[PDB]
């Protein structure tokens, strides 16, 4: 078979592009994926999916020790399956704000703005929040409200409003400073990924689309500065596969920059250190790594929270789910999210608050030391996320061995403003415990409501963790005027012909939200851009 395009990675973005490009009969596309098809049904259960973390569905990377996080190494999973990380995530669709999408253009990516995003979300989203200017009703990706067992969700929503944080309603709509029930990529309590949605039976039956799983790409092949193919391992043997038009990397934030560097596209000094011939000196490759951190405030209640205590991992729950897609396994505790402006300026949300109707305590919290049967007690939690960290890190090669994990270093809290703002965000959030709604349910707190800045800082450095939103290691921008931009507005890699990147790696900075939705946007955008070239 003769291919026009090879797409590396059938994750979140890659599948979109394979689906769109093969709408033209004459365009042959090869889609390569290191993992298998998404056949482990446990991964599709909203309340139990996380049991597949650490398995063959996961690359199981961790960060280098983080000096800003008390030298902790941060477990940094990513999907290894058709669906990529969208196959192993909570599945919340929290796309961000106007300023997020507009900022890409402002930093040199002409044509990438909120107006285009809205146009793409009409094609992407299938939600009962639509039809509207903000939401599609008939797009490819079905979105449903999180399922929950407890009426206490209403008390959380009311508490946010009572605290003065903002309104109850659609944070992805007209008023961003709102709290809502999060929608998720589930249909009938079963995960349906973008890949499921774009690579349907019909699409896969197209003669001009070839999908190979268990295909591990080791490097991109060149003739001069022109990308012509990939070296790929299929079932313990190596093949070279070729494209007559272009190679598209959709291997995600961690593996895309690794592949680029191994292939001779990256910072000259690092490549030369490893003896890798430099085909294009692109300093930006592997730079600008950024990610969100979350810190959870936990609250134990004396007052019962009805039907809040259940076990989504029990054999009875899981069976009930297999049988008729109901029961405890339907429920993920993180159900609502609100966006706030902690300094009142409303110039873009600065914090996200994610709410559960359980304390989420492990029992080793000092403030809960003397509580009996903590797990049987009622409570709630608010996870605070600093939405626009200034810290930037690196994705480096460990070696020239294609199988070796890349070295992931977000440099969390390396920019001093991050901790400064985070401490303020925690204190802002803690006001919610004073509301008429939530004061009745706030008996003990972690951190304590009277904790010093020093105690809060220490707890953040020891307990804050990735929200799984790495971006930025092949940043899209103005490659004429910005030495650290990697790809242009057309997603073409600088210094190279016939090579594009389309995945989270091109996203300049994390959004006010979660990264699955902007990644699907990138896939729809890449598709339109490529089709309009040809
Ligand atoms: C545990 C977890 C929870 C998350 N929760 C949410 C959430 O609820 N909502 C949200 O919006 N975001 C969430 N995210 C983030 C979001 O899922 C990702 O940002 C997004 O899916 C990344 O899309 P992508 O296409 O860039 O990469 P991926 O989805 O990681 O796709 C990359 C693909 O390339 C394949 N691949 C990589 N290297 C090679 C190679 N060399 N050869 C062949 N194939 C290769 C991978 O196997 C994979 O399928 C979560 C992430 C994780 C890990």
């Amino acid at each position: 078979k003769k291919f026009d395009f090879i797409i590396v990675g059938a994750g979140t973005a890659g599948p979109v592009i394979a689906s769109r490009l093969t709408e033209k009969e004459h365009i042959n596309v090869l889609l390569l994926e290191a993992g298998g098809e998404n056949t482990n049904e446990l991964s599709r259960i909203p309340g139990a999916f996380f049991k597949v973390l650490g398995t063959d569905y996961d690359w199981t990377y961790s960060s280098v020790e983080q000096t800003g996080l008390n030298n902790r190494s941060i477990y940094s999973p990513s999907g290894k399956v058709v669906g990529g990380s969208s196959a192993i995530n909570v599945g919340v669709w929290v796309r961000g704000t106007k300023e997020d999408y507009d900022s890409w253009e402002a930093q040199g990516a002409k044509g990438w703005n909120f107006s285009k995003a809205l146009e793409m979300f009409q094609k992407i989203e299938q939600t009962n929040l639509g039809p509207s200017k903000y939401h599609g009703d008939k797009g490819k990706v079905k979105l449903t409200d999180s399922s929950y067992p407890t009426p206490f969700v209403h008390t959380l929503l009311n508490g946010f409003k009572e605290a003065g944080f903002g309104e109850i309603g659609d944070y992805a709509g007209e008023n961003p400073y709102s709290i809502d029930i999060m929608q998720k990529i589930y249909e009938n309590n079963t995960r349906r990924t973008p890949a499921d949605s774009y690579l349907t039976e019909d699409v896969r039956a197209r003669e001009n689309l070839t999908i190979i799983t268990h295909a591990f790409v080791r490097k991109v092949l060149f003739e001069g500065t022109k990308a012509i193919g990939v070296e790929v391992e299929i079932d313990g043997q190596i093949q070279n596969m070729y494209a007559s038009k272009e190679i598209i990397l959709s291997a995600g934030t961690f593996n895309t920059p690794k592949l680029l560097k191994l292939s001779g596209v990256g910072p000259r000094e690092e490549l030369e250190k490893f003896g890798i011939p430099v085909i294009a000196n692109v300093p930006g490759v592997g730079e600008n790594l950024n990610d969100h951190l979350m810190f959870t405030l936990k609250f134990v209640s004396e007052k019962n929270i009805e039907d809040s205590i259940f076990n989504p991992l029990s054999d009875e729950a899981i069976d009930q789910w297999y049988k008729n897609k109901t029961g405890p396994s339907s429920y993920y505790p993180g159900v609502a999210s609100g966006f706030v402006s902690s300094d009142g300026t409303k110039t873009g949300a600065d914090f996200e608050l994610i709410f559960t109707y359980t304390h989420g305590a492990d029992g080793t919290e000092k403030e809960f030391a003397n509580i009996e049967d903590i797990q049987a007690q009622s409570g709630y939690s608010v996870t605070v996320i600093l939405l626009q960290p200034k810290s930037r890190g690196q994705l480096l090669l460990a070696s020239t061995n294609p199988y070796d994990a890349p070295l992931i270093n977000p440099r969390y809290f390396s920019d001093s403003s991050d901790m400064e703002r985070f401490i303020k965000g925690v204190r802002y959030t803690q006001k919610i415990t004073k509301t008429e709604s939530l004061e009745p349910y706030t008996y003990l707190a972690h951190p304590a409501l009277d904790a010093t800045d020093e105690i809060i800082e220490s707890l953040i450095r020891n307990e804050a963790s990735t929200v799984f939103h790495p971006v930025g290691t092949a940043r899209m921008g103005d490659v004429e005027n910005d030495s650290l931009a990697v790809v242009d507005s057309s997603l073409k890699v600088r210094g190279i012909q016939g090579l594009r990147v389309a995945d989270a790696s091109i996203i300049p900075a994390v959004n006010r939200g979660h990264t699955m939705a902007p990644v699907v946007y990138v896939g729809e955008m890449a598709s339109e851009i490529i089709i309009n070239d040809n």
